[PDB]
């Protein structure tokens, strides 16, 4: 049973909307970061770390938090370097959850007004 | 990195075909059952434990193993109760991976003829 994520709302977002993020099927007791990213190239994920939140999955594998989304952001790579700016009206941005190894539910697509 | 399972080959299968099951986005060091099952009721899987195999995910969260699939098998529910003979030409059989918490990739649909 695969882990899942919900991002409410996920469409028609304005810059600065705070969305609600919930996870299920996560690893009980484990800390997860929650954020907005986009795949900008094959295998290259650029994220918006300035607005990340985090959660610890409860004993049932569940967790929730909120997240401020940004219409465009300066995209950063896992090693702390900047990839370039990401415009989410022209790029497919997603909001998801990730543990220290990169694991978690599939990202949820989001879109802006 | 949501967990994934890939099963090769997955169609035109015969009784006894050995398939390769590759899992990724798994938990490093967790052991996973690898097996074939059919949904026989809402939220009820009847599996083939006689051919189940095991893999422990490596440091990169990957695993691979072979699995021998069956066109028909005695299907067992989660607690060992026999459900009855599953005929996979008629039933929706799938192959997948799950850990002791029942967590893992979604299963992969397979077809015999
Ligand atoms: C653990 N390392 C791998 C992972 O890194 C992801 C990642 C990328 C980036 C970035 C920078 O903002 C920072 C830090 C680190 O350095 C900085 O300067 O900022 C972070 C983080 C990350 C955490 C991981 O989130 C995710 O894994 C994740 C996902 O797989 C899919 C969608 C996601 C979505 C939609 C959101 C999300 O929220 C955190 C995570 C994911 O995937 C990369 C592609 C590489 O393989 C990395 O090696």
């Amino acid at each position: 049973a695969a882990p899942t994520a919900t991002v409410t709302p996920s469409s028609g977002l304005s810059d600065g909307t705070v969305v609600k993020v919930a996870g299920a099927g996560l690893q009980a007791g484990t800390a997860y970061d929650v954020g907005q990213c986009a795949w900008v190239d094959t295998g290259v994920l650029a994220c918006n770390p300035a607005d990340f939140s985090s959660v610890t999955a409860d004993a049932n594998g569940s967790a929730s938090t909120s997240l401020t989304v940004r219409r465009s952001f300066e995209g950063f790579l896992f090693d702390g370097t900047r990839w370039g700016t990401v415009d989410c009206t022209t790029a497919a941005c997603q909001v998801g959850l990730s543990d220290a190894a990169g694991n978690g539910p599939e990202g949820v697509a989001i879109s802006f007004n």
